[PDB]
């Protein structure tokens, strides 16, 4: 549905995500039956909110935990709030959430990183205290993104298991906010810039306004008006100068003010003007080649698994700038917004992903089709547009996302992987013109067995695991690479991404051999990568398999919930963090480097 | 200036600890003199409150900075708040904060770990947005709580020493709140938990409101009222048993009440009927023997500082709770208050201590005289009592406070320690008989050299330390310290606490030689602290000094912020971890072993 961010304009949010709220773990699936949104958490235990619930108790049956949970907290209404169409929002509840006001049922979502709103203003009053009552799943199945297989054993104890790397962490990772807006306007926008020869352009306009007129007015960073359109939808106006750049990322706002006979709603929403687009090998960022350097990231760290966090956020941005990254990539699901947000203001180009991953039964009693009623199916499928409907409707307007990524290494050999991808390939593209979709490659899918990538735009490939099957061996490494990558530039002919690439690296772990493990090694393996990069003119982005070592499902081929960061998860910088620093920075920005030069 | 921990009702606020203010560096010292607050911050970047602004950006130069920074943000005020009155309050501003809205300078403060709260009704317009600024200063000096001293080096620039151990993490650590109040209270509160014995006894009740008669309602957990009372003041009420103890921590609850023609408020406080006594060599909580088990903590962890997080305090009480501590000490500065809350709730003890330490310069260009007026003066005496002022005016009502500590490892030896104690002792206690009081002793200012602890009614003994001195040997440390432990016995009879007690140790690092630094000689250490523990009946507490590893000052002797913890500054357990789970787990809830 519409999808606008809650900010304050003569609008106005109370944060709920103060993090203390009742918990409690419902071993035996009778919180539903027993109507517990309606008393008080029997037996419960404060938490943290936002944050994973898995960590926050250091105890292992709370964190392996699968099935349903409960989250329960009270909350004044500000008085002010009276007759001001009330409504109560979840930035993202991960996989499934249920939600109660006082008994009353308001609420139900099912993907894990996008946000759900209800207007609870029938339900709540002015000077009142509510009971707000969340039941949260985080089981996953074939018709969930990311698909997954609970296995239960013959105690009829749950058991999740799952075909992607990052372990399945749960609860309410994102704020949980109260809002308010006038009767009369509520909730979309849409927004495109277009731009010629950085010499003057102008900025589509649309958007819904739920029963007023709409005047908009475009602002500058001296918040000086600069345009003005009263269209209520599809207003269009030109403008003189300033583009939305990499480096910097010059923002304007644009106000959508909602005219009723007696209500008025004032909407500020940022704009970035730019235009993003492919021309043959090269990826356009205002009719410029752009060079992609940075990280496939993850939403993970220490106590609080996938929960958002201000400082860490400050901290890896740090990080990230120190590092000469101008990019990267939402690895397998949605981010916080307020990560887009950031991107938008600093000039971070993003890569947004969908949670669209383990659609692959090859990566290590499992389905033989992975195409089948029985597996990934029609009702997948369906699932699978919705995940790229909501994340869509939500990241449009950001100018920091350049493109749209639908999953994340599915297994494409099979039969039924084209008739399943090329009906959403086409879907996103209607649902958003203005950016180039792609799809991650996974690496036995090569350009001579995959079957899929001529449907997007540009070609990303993980080559993460390059170290697995080449047993370790750079020589032979940098020949494969290099052959594979001249194969799919002559069979596409598009702009090629790297968008993973790395080794396991043990902090500490030095090694005179420089071999696997060992910090030399990671510095020895991004170096062969680096150069053979710079002599394929197809490659125009690398972006380095994890920023940080981050936990992971229980396997052998896992450590310690591995460590394929260049920082360590309490953010610490390994040796290759340094060899990064200085490939990037020595570069001319978001310019990609001759043969090697 | 009275002190109310801020809550909701027909009583209101919004936090603004939203996260992300803009912020900024004053190196060149223009910020006042060039009227920073009137405009936007220039040269600016994202920070993120609460927190501590040193790791925030992976930067050394920010990191060991002193002198001024500046943080400001714009803020919406709600459009139903118009008549009521308007308040700007600061959880903690670490050392030293001033504040403009808009053009209006509102606000001042010295003393980093402490509420401040100012009505800006005048200043502000209910329908609009207001821009904060605030001037953070970390500078410490003699007059400052704790002491340090700058160096302002011949080239200009300015270097922090000070005497304490942890790190000098700075800026906005707590909370920053807007919030509302009706005409018709301000500020001011408080509550005495009189229990005689076994069953029932009374709560003293007080209260003070500007614009309003009183009603103050007592209830019960089932929101059942068991007492009521109408005096303003001087109220009391007697009740069956339903004890507040270590174990669950059972709360009530006192809604109070303040009215006029115009306008009404009723303010919801906790309240725990507790008894904190000391008979003789023993400390009472409700006419019963304890024993203390826990940690020395500190405000420190990753990326943050000093800045409070759930999720961080969730955790570590979990840590606790499994390790089996029924009680810690805040070491060194005033906790965040939703620690006490939930020491409250949960029911578990706190010695409660001041951000004084570092009146210390034994333990290591200096002042030759401690207590002179080139160092400790009597201005700073003032600053002092003034901090453990405002302490106790924000803590008086929380039960799970079951001490009061006015300063941590004093030096006692140079000449008049007394003359500047005594008095701030004695004081303390006018501010509040509630509770007992101790003084954190360091080691080497024994019970013959130190001559300060007959002022304080329980013994706070600080081993750490004794695995240097006694170069490592656990043979001749544990003589030593127990010879030590009953001398100070019976000079004073007192009920004695150790408060901290532990070794460097690298997590990772194990030994066939129980060396030091190896996690095998921390539990060795550990285990003969315990055997003199168990045969001292002076001993009413033990606390592990230290819960985790913590950042410390820059130092030869700090092994990455040195490695003091049971835990690993990201909360990994160290082996000496299941040594203290088996004793404390071990052992009846608060009660001391017998004889080992």
């Amino acid at each position: 549905s519409h999808m606008l961010r809650p900010v304050e304009t003569p609008t106005r949010e109370i944060k709920k995500l103060d993090g203390l709220w009742a918990f409690s773990l419902d071993r035996e699936n009778c919180g539903i039956d027993q109507r517990w949104w309606e008393s008080a958490l029997q037996e419960s235990r404060a938490i943290a909110v936002p944050g994973s619930f898995n960590d926050q108790f250091a105890d292992a049956d709370i964190r392996n935990y699968a099935g349903n949970v409960w989250y329960q907290r009270e909350v004044f209404i500000p008085k002010g709030w009276a007759g001001q169409r009330i409504v109560l929002r979840f930035d993202a509840v991960t996989h499934y959430g249920k939600v109660w006001v006082n008994n009353q049922e308001v609420m139900e979502h099912q993907g894990g990183y996008t946000p759900f709103e209800a207007d609870v203003t029938p339900y709540v009053i002015a000077g009142k205290s509510v009971r707000i009552t969340v039941c949260v799943n985080n089981e996953l199945n074939w018709q969930t993104i990311p698909p997954g297989m609970v296995i239960t054993d013959e105690n009829g104890k749950k058991k999740q298991s799952y075909f992607h790397d990052f372990f399945n962490y749960a609860g309410i990772h994102r704020s949980v906010m109260l809002y308010t807006t006038p009767n009369t306007w509520v909730d979309d926008i849409t927004v495109v810039t277009h731009v010629a020869q950085d010499c003057n352009h102008a900025s589509v306009d649309w958007q819904v306004v739920a029963n007023g007129d709409v005047s908009v007015e475009l602002r500058d960073a001296d918040q000086q008006v600069v345009a003005t359109g009263q269209g209520t939808s599809g207003t269009l106006q030109v403008v003189n100068p300033h583009l939305w750049q990499p480096g910097e990322g010059y923002l304007y706002e644009l106000c959508v003010t909602a005219k009723s006979q007696t209500e008025c709603d004032i909407y500020p929403l940022r704009v970035g003007i730019r235009s993003v687009a492919v021309k043959g090998e090269q990826f356009l960022i205002n009719h410029k080649p752009f060079y992609f350097t940075g990280f496939g990231r993850h939403e993970d760290a220490d106590l609080r698994g996938k929960g958002f966090d201000n400082v860490l956020m400050v901290h890896d941005h740090a990080l990230m700038d120190w590092i000469g990254a101008n990019s990267y990539r939402t690895s397998h699901y949605p981010y916080a917004e307020e990560m887009l947000d950031w991107a938008d203001e600093h000039g971070i180009v993003v890569i947004d992903e969908t949670a669209a991953v383990g659609f692959n039964l090859s990566l290590g009693n499992k389905p033989k089709e992975l195409y089948s009623e029985e597996a990934v199916n029609g009702e997948t499928q369906q699932a699978h547009l919705q995940a790229i409907k909501e994340l869509i409707a939500r990241d449009k307007n950001h100018p920091s996302v350049v493109m749209w990524s639908i999953a994340n290494e599915p297994d494409t050999r099979p039969q039924g992987a084209r008739e399943y991808f090329a009906p959403l390939a086409e879907a996103t593209r209607k649902l958003d013109p203005t950016r180039p979709i792609t799809c991650v490659n996974v690496m036995f899918c090569d350009a001579h067995t995959d079957t899929i990538s001529d449907l997007f735009d540009v070609l990303c490939l993980n080559r993460y695991y390059g170290w697995y099957v080449q047993s370790g061996d750079l020589e032979t490494a940098e020949k494969v690479l290099e052959k594979e990558l001249l194969a799919w530039q002559e069979k596409l002919h598009q702009p090629i991404i790297i968008t993973e690439y790395g080794v396991d690296t043990l902090a500490g772990l030095h090694s005179m051999y420089t071999d696997m493990w060992s910090e030399e090694y990671q510095c020895a393996w991004l170096d062969m990568y680096h150069r053979v990069f710079d002599r394929v003119s197809a490659v125009v982005g690398e972006q380095v398999w994890n920023f940080a070592d981050f936990a992971t499902s229980q396997g052998i081929l896992r450590v310690g919930g591995n460590k394929k960061g260049i920082f360590t998860r309490d953010r610490k910088p390994k040796s290759a963090a340094f060899l990064l620093q200085k490939r990037w920075t020595g570069m001319n920005f978001g310019e990609k480097p001759q043969q090697g030069g």
